[PDB]
């Protein structure tokens, strides 16, 4: 159903680096930092939750890793403009690279949560055939990482994030779907 590409609950994270967090406003950084930042963008998120849910149970993906990349790429919505990025490269609220993909459909709808989801099976696929001796969850973190830095960036399970995003990419991600979890995603 939801569960057959590992589960969130299960891997290990080390949350927000202090670069994620600080900008967010936060005085401290780690995993409660990632649920308190996951927490300040879940009233926008629960407006596409019928959705999310929607489309993790069609590709059998954990909706709340769908939500927790939301709130980092997005904010739920919250820092686009007609969908767009600040920088215009990235398009919706999983902000996929029109560099590297073209966009379908609205920004936040349905088509657009497809297509970043499966952006996101599909590098899940890569690492699991990169690191075949890796347990199922830890094959989901190295996953959400590429989607960040691409496949090519993750060469060990320790050492992933490091060259992704503020160095935590999967980290923050991770944490940030654990407290989703806990809301019913
Ligand atoms: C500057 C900033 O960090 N920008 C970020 C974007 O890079 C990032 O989008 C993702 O970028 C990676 C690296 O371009 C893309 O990887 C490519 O993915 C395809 C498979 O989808 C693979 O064929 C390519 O070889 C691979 N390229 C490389 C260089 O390895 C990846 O597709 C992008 N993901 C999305 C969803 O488009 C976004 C999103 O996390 O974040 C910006 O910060």
């Amino acid at each position: 159903r939801t569960d057959c590409y590992g589960n969130v609950n299960r891997i290990d994270t080390t949350g927000a680096s202090c670069k994620t967090a600080k900008p967010e406003g936060l005085s401290y950084c780690g995993v409660s930092a990632s649920k308190k930042i996951a927490e300040r963008d879940l009233q926008a998120m629960d407006r596409y939750k019928t959705i999310i849910k929607k489309v993790g149970e069609k590709l059998c993906v954990e909706p709340a890793v769908i939500a927790g990349i939301i709130s980092r790429e997005s904010h739920a919505g919250k820092v686009l403009k007609n969908g767009w990025g600040d920088r215009g490269n990235g398009f919706g609220l999983m902000q996929v690279d029109k560099r590297s993909h073209k966009p379908q459909g609205t920004w936040n709808g349905e088509v657009h949560i497809t297509q970043g989801t499966t952006i996101l099976i599909n590098f899940i696929k890569t690492i699991q055939k990169k690191f075949p001796s890796w347990t199922k969850d830890q094959q989901l973190k190295g996953g959400i990482s590429a989607y960040n830095a691409g496949a090519g960036n993750v060469r060990s399970y320790a050492r992933m994030d490091i060259g992704t995003t503020h160095d935590d990419y999967a980290n923050d991600v991770v944490a940030r779907a654990q407290y989703y979890k806990q809301h019913g995603y």
